[PDB]
This record gives structure tokens, C-alpha cells and sequence, in this order.
């Protein structure tokens, strides 16, 4: 439809900002020429080849929500390994919006994490007894940490990388739709798959049919499945792998 040609300068610029905080608000990458380099990483992190453009999948996704988590760190002292070394992973539920009951929340993000535990010999185990790794909180950034709210739009849920018993707990923007039954905002399961992801150090993939495929295509799904590519991208580190196998 070629929307772009009747978009204003402050939807272009707008741009600038939407990906600025993608990866930190930081002014190191503030220059008019930079633009054609940032993007350029931009669009190959995505995946979508229209490189060096801003208007036709470019535009679409910095509107569309996907997730909260930046894409890119620096800190020392990091834990072993990216993904979970250890022999085992626990998580727990900390509160449960109103859109969904408990017992839905509780058995979506465990139907996703146990999704990507079952392609690799990493083990699980259920929590019945004191606090877990993963902790699943629903929050606004102003509840106790940095980043901020951003509200509905923009930015669906920040996650932490697995570091010490604090950090790995994943969070869900309370202000974001949440649903599954209904099928209308955002599915939990599908979010769920990505958001825990990032709990196993995952990162984003470029592959059309991914599962932390970033381009989100809007709409929920009925089943859900797990990608071939972050299959196969997750087991070059865990060397063996259980090829999914699900109902
Ligand atoms: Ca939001
Ligand atoms: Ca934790
Ligand atoms: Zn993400
Ligand atoms: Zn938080």
C-alpha cells in the first residue's frame, strides 16, 4: 500500500527514537550519517533484507510490540557460560495480572519454558517449596528497577540474562494486553516462549519462521511450536539435543 509516502517527518524521526532505546538510550550513536551504519545493523538483526531503507517492514516493526529486552550488554564478572550452565533450572510465579487466572498464567509460562527445555539435556524441576531462579512478576519499570514503564505500545516485556539468584527472572509489562482464550492483544504462550527465552541467554534469530523471530505478525497462534533455527542455534552450545519432540 505504500504508506510511507503520505507519513510525516516526526513518524520518520519518531524511528530514531522507537530503535535509540532497543539498545540503551545512549548518545554515542547520535549522528545524521550514523543513521545509514545503525540501521544497517538494525535490519540485519532483524532479519528482513531491505537493508538501508526506513518505510516498508522497518516502519511496520518499530510500531508493532515485540519485547523490552535490550539488545546488546557490557559488564564483567559475567556468569559461567551465556545459557544456564547449571545442572538445573526452577521458576516460580510472583503475582498474576486480571486479564488471566493464576492457574492460566502459571501453566503458560511453564507450557513455553518447558517447550525449550525439551529440545536440549538441560533438566527442569517444579517449584512446591521456598523461592525458584526464575521468578515470573507482572510490573510496570517504575515497580523497583531501571528502564522505564513506556506504557502500552512500544516495548512488551523486559527479561534478565541468567546471573546470580537475583537476575534470570523474567517480567511481563502489566500495562501490555495479555490474553490466550480470547486471542486478541498479545498470547501469553507465544510472549512466554520469547520472554523465557531470554532467560536461557537466547537471542534473537533472523530466520522468517523463528521463535524469537523479532518481525512479530501480530494475530495469536492455536498450538505454537518451536523453530527450527533457535532448536538448532540453542544446541551448538549444549552439543546434544532432544529435537523438540512435543504433543
Ligand atoms: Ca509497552
Ligand atoms: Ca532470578
Ligand atoms: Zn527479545
Ligand atoms: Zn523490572
Amino acid at each position: 500500500p505504500q504508506e510511507a509516502g503520505g507519513m510525516s517527518e516526526l513518524q520518520w524521526e519518531q524511528a530514531q527514537d522507537y530503535l535509540k532505546r532497543f539498545y540503551l538510550y545512549d548518545s554515542e550513536t547520535k549522528n545524521a550519517n550514523s543513521l545509514e551504519a545503525k540501521l544497517k545493523e538494525m535490519q540485519k538483526f532483524f532479519g528482513l533484507p531491505i537493508t538501508g531503507m526506513l518505510n516498508s517492514r522497518v516502519i511496520e516493526i518499530m510500531q508493532k510490540p515485540r519485547c523490552g529486552v535490550p539488545d546488546v550488554a557490557e559488564y564483567s564478572l559475567f556468569p559461567n557460560s551465556p545459557k544456564w550452565t547449571s545442572k538445573v533450572v526452577t521458576y516460580r510465579i510472583v503475582s498474576y495480572t486480571r486479564d488471566l487466572p493464576h492457574i492460566t498464567v502459571d501453566r503458560l509460562v511453564s507450557k513455553a519454558l518447558n517447550m525449550w527445555g525439551k529440545e536440549i539435556p538441560l533438566h527442569f524441576r517444579k517449584v512446591v517449596w521456598g523461592t525458584a531462579d526464575i521468578m515470573i512478576g507482572f510490573a510496570r519499570g517504575a515497580h523497583g528497577d531501571s528502564y522505564p514503564f513506556d506504557g502500552p505500545g512500544n516495548t512488551l516485556a523486559h527479561a534478565f540474562a541468567p546471573g546470580t539468584g537475583l537476575g534470570g527472572d523474567a517480567h511481563f509489562d502489566e500495562d501490555e494486553r495479555w490474553t490466550d482464550g480470547s486471542s486478541l492483544g498479545i498470547n501469553f504462550l507465544y510472549a512466554a516462549t520469547h520472554a523465557l527465552g531470554h532467560s536461557l541467554g537466547m537471542g534473537h534469530s533472523s530466520d522468517p519462521n523463528a521463535v524469537m523471530y523479532p518481525t512479530y505478525g501480530n494475530g495469536d497462534p492455536q498450538n505454537f511450536k518451536l523453530s527450527q533455527d533457535d532448536i538448532k542455534g540453542i544446541q551448538k552450545l549444549y552439543g546434544k539435543r532432544s529435537n523438540s519432540r512435543k504433543k
